[PDB]
Order: structure tokens, then sequence, then C-alpha cells
């Protein structure tokens, strides 16, 4: 047999309006984030679909956006699921830097490896950098399937695969094998990371693919849960590849 | 106090402004109903409440109050759980029905008495009433533990204590002794039935006890799980007085 589920990053946010990477950055989303996600809601509704189980990271945007899906499709007793493990990749020393600043600090070649590449690491974050405390003190994080000090400090995208993938295979992959309708609100990259999974797209290829905000990601798997076609996009395409576009051009010096 | 946790009742709801008997009709909060959701985060808040884990009905407006709770705690990822047992007592054929019209024309005792009880069991709902097919046709009760012909078509307060105590015996009381951190959204019935239940009152006093709407109520518990001292309304006691007169009045005429 064959199985779909749904996938999305979250809407925007105040930082990334200032092209700033958040993270883990508790930052919750803003008017414009909070209207996308209701646009995701209302074209799941559209499509009739009836999710028995939400997944989503601890990073309360991600959260924010499935209760908002929820709400547009009166679906709001289904049940949700939140883990770190799905949170967005630590971009350690990088949070709260300006992307374009970076770009013309280390070059756009740099940034792209840094933000985009599988096994470059971004530097870690210290305890002297001013989003540190407010990170690491969350109770959130102490009560994680991890020791709070074993927490990473940043992380490729091979380092999230690493924790994400170990999530989906024990807690999402059977509810889909038994063929659960499952909607995963995740982030930019964590949704990076698992999608290079479940399509075998290689350690080259993945730096060249770039997910737009607040778009459903339909997939389909097969009996191995392998993709059985590339993911897609869904609503006005035009507008998707434009918002793919300025996603990239975050890391672009301007000419 | 070994143990503590905390349960509340949603504020007003979509049919509060008509004063009619809402139950398991999924009517969304109107906008105070969410003023007093995130007032009482704030409450809680003050009082550094840190939850491990949330239980909630399936009717949506006691699912949106936990979340908006847990926003004003910087909650959002504690675990949320739902279920019908935890839903309003079922107000059968009174469903939709206005209070304070039917304490006009029965009188505001025969109200009370329907409102209040602990043993009489409001008319069953059928087919020919207007809210029976939205109820028995969504889907969240397709996915319970009972099924569909099963599930109640009207319920006493006991009758609710009987489908609620093994949600509790069986999900809740387990991690309450875990020393986990409980809040419980529930309903203006549903929750008489967990104090009635908790704090051993008896069928005759229990039918003196109205819960004000929005307001967290605090429950401290011994090693048995049995109350160590009477319900506490976290809050204003003069103000929480009145929002249970509010409620009170729901059924008085005039
Ligand atoms: O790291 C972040 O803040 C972004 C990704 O940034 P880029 O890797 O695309 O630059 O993830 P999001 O929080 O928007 O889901
Ligand atoms: O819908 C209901 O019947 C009320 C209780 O009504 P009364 O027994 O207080 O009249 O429960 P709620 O929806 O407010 O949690």
């Amino acid at each position: 047999s064959k199985y779909k589920l749904i996938m999305l990053r979250h809407g925007e946010g105040a930082w990334n309006k200032e092209n700033r990477f958040c993270s883990w950055v508790d930052q919750k989303l803003n008017s414009e984030g909070m209207e996308e996600a209701r646009n995701c809601g209302k074209q799941l509704k559209a499509l009739n679909f009836e999710f028995d189980l939400v997944f989503t990271s601890v990073l309360n945007r991600s959260i924010h956006t499935a209760w908002l899906i929820l709400e547009e499709l009166g679906q709001e007793w289904v049940p949700v699921e939140s883990s770190w493990r799905l949170n967005e990749r630590h971009y350690g020393a990088l949070i709260g830097l300006n992307r374009e600043q970076m770009a013309l600090n280390h070059g756009e070649e740099q940034v792209r490896l840094w933000r985009r590449s599988y096994n470059v690491t971004p530097p870690p974050i210290e305890e002297s950098h001013p989003y540190y405390q407010e990170i690491y003190n969350d109770r959130r994080y102490k009560v994680c399937d991890v020791p709070l000090d074993q927490l990473p400090r940043s992380e490729s995208l091979k380092d999230v695969l690493e924790r994400l993938l170990p999530y989906w295979n024990e807690r999402i992959a059977p509810e889909v094998l038994r063929g659960k309708t499952i909607l995963i609100s995740a982030h930019g990259n964590s949704s990076r990371a698992l999608l290079k999974h479940l399509e075998g797209i290689s350690d080259e290829d993945i730096i060249n693919i770039t997910l737009p905000t607040g778009v459903p990601i339909l997939l389909e798997l097969d009996e191995n849960l392998r993709a059985v076609g590339p993911h897609q996009f869904l609503g006005d395409q035009e507008a998707i590849q434009a918002a793919i576009k300025k996603v990239e051009d975050q890391g672009k010096v301007k000419q």
C-alpha cells in the first residue's frame, strides 16, 4: 500500500522579518505567521483531511501553528505530541545574527554551507551568547529524553537527522504503517532532514532544497516507508517558488 | 499536602448570552470566555505552577481553555490528553433550552433540581432534537473507548461520575501519585462530579456546590488521593463568590 502524510513549516515570526536566525530561541508567531497557519488549515479543510495524530517540536511557534490548523478543521480533540527531536536545527553562535550580515562578513558561499550543507556544523553557542540562558534554563529541556547538559550547542543537518530519525522510526512511522492520517508541524531544517531521509536525497543534493514557510508539504510513502515520489507543495506554485527564492535570497548580498 | 492538582471549568461559551444549556454541543468560547482562560493562566503563573500534564474533555471550549492557559504559562509544550469522559454532563432533551425561560415556566426550584440534583436524570435527547445529529455524527465519538450507540443520551450527576471515575482511576490518578503536577480543564458538572469523589462529598451536600467559571480550583491530596481539606478557589473570594452567584442566577427569573 501507499501512505500520505502532511508536513509543514510554521509561518513568520518577528525575527525572520529582520532576517535573523531564530533556531532554538522560543519566539512566537507574529500576526502574519498566525494567518499563514490558518490558511494551511483552510486548505487542509478543503481537502477534507481528518487527522488522527499531530507531531510538533517543543518550540511554541510549532505548537501554535498546529493548534491554529486544528481549530480551522474543528479537530482540536486530535492527539498532539511535541518533542525536541523535531526542533529546528540548533544554529549555535549564529543564533540571533542577521543572515545578510553573515553573507557580508563571511561571504555567500560560507553562509550557504552553514544554512544548507549536510555536514558543516555551526560554531557552538557559548554561555556568553545573548540567548544562551533563555534556551538552556527552560524546563522543557530539563524533561526531554536526554540530559540538559547532553543537548546540542549547535548542529549540522546530519546532527539533526541523527536525533530526529529515531523519533520518526519509533513514534511516527508506526502510526503511518497503521494507516493513521498524520500532520507534522516542524521547522525549516528539521523538515529538510526528514525529507532527505524519506526521499533518499544525497548529501550533495540536499544543499539545494529550500522549504517555503506556511505551505503544506505533501509526501506519499510506500510499504517500506520510502517516498513514492518527490515531496510537493500545496498551493499557488508561482507564489511558492517565489517564497522559496526569498528564503534563498536572505543569505545573499544585495545586487 | 503530599499532592496538589488544579482543576477548573471554562468560561463563557457561544450560548452563554442566550443562557442555553450547551452540554455536549461543541460551541466555542466567546470573547469573555477566552479572557477568563487567560486570567486563569496569569493567576497560575503568579503562583509558579509548572504543569507536567493536562487533561481536557473532547469539547473544544475545554481544549482551547487549556491552550490559552498553557500560553500564558509559556508551557505550550506540556502534554495534553483529551477524553469524552471529562465532557460536561449530558443534558439530554434540555440541550439548547433557555434556563431562565424554563425557570419561568416550571419554577426556579424545578430548574435548580434539574441543574444540581445528584440522582435526577434529564430526559434523553432524541433523534428529533435539533442538536442530535450534530453530536452523534462527530468523528470524535467514533474513536471513543465506547461504541457510538453506547454513549449516553442524558446523564444525572451520578451518571457523570460513573463514566468519569474510570478515567480518573486509570489515567489521571496514577500520574498524580507519580508526583506530576496536573491541570484538569473540565466543565461545570464534570468538575462537580470529580470534587464529590475526591472530597467525599455526600449525595445531599453535592447539590449545594456550584462552581465559578475561569477560577483555578486547588485540591490538596494525601497518599490515598483523598482531599486533605476543602477545595480552594484561587483568587479574591469576594469576586469568586460573585462568579458563583452569576452561575446560580442563570436559573433565576429576571
Ligand atoms: O533557523 C531558523 O530560524 C529557520 C531556518 O533558517 P534558515 O536555515 O532557512 O536560514 O527555521 P524556522 O524557525 O523558520 O523553522
Ligand atoms: O453546558 C452546561 O450545561 C454547563 C453547566 O450548566 P448548569 O448545570 O450550570 O446549568 O456546563 P459548561 O458547558 O459551562 O462547562
